[PDB]
């Protein structure tokens, strides 16, 4: 058993709050916000050795990142930002920091009851997204 066992599996989006405002703060344009905001992604998390893979799949976009905790990687986000990312575990929470153009956003993923709860923060704006097992 290991690090991220409680995260592994297939998850489906069940609620979102303030996601449009989070995307606005990040710089996402109108049409992308509208289509991205409609999406009901599945999130698929797997672990093989030290390598964690997170896939997001929806009618809007399919994305995939693979990484080792604490080891920076380059990421193209769903809204086409080219960012440098680092993901760590901090007290059982996966903490994902993305840096680009002198800006920074943090996405936190944690297990709470039978849910996977995602908090996205850009400056003073937070969005919360709740996933359940598929
Ligand atoms: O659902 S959560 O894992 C999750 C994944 C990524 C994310 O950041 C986005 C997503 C879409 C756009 Cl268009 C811009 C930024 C926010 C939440």
């Amino acid at each position: 058993s290991h690090m991220c066992d409680a995260f592994v599996g297939t998850w489906k989006l069940v609620s979102s709050e303030n996601f449009d405002d989070y995307m606005k703060e990040v710089g996402v344009g109108f049409a992308t916000r509208k289509v991205a905001g409609m999406a009901k992604p599945n999130m698929i998390i797997s672990v093989n050795g030290d390598v964690i893979t997170i896939k997001s799949e929806s009618t809007f976009k399919n994305t995939e990142i693979s990484f080792i905790l604490g080891q920076e990687f380059d990421e193209v986000t769903a809204d086409d930002r080219k960012v440098k990312s680092t993901i760590t575990l901090d007290g059982g929470v996966l903490v994902h920091v993305q840096k680009w153009d002198g800006k920074s956003t943090t996405i936190k993923r944690k297990r709470e009851d039978d849910k996977l709860v995602v908090e996205c923060v850009m400056k003073g704006v937070t969005s919360t997204r709740v996933y359940e097992r598929a």
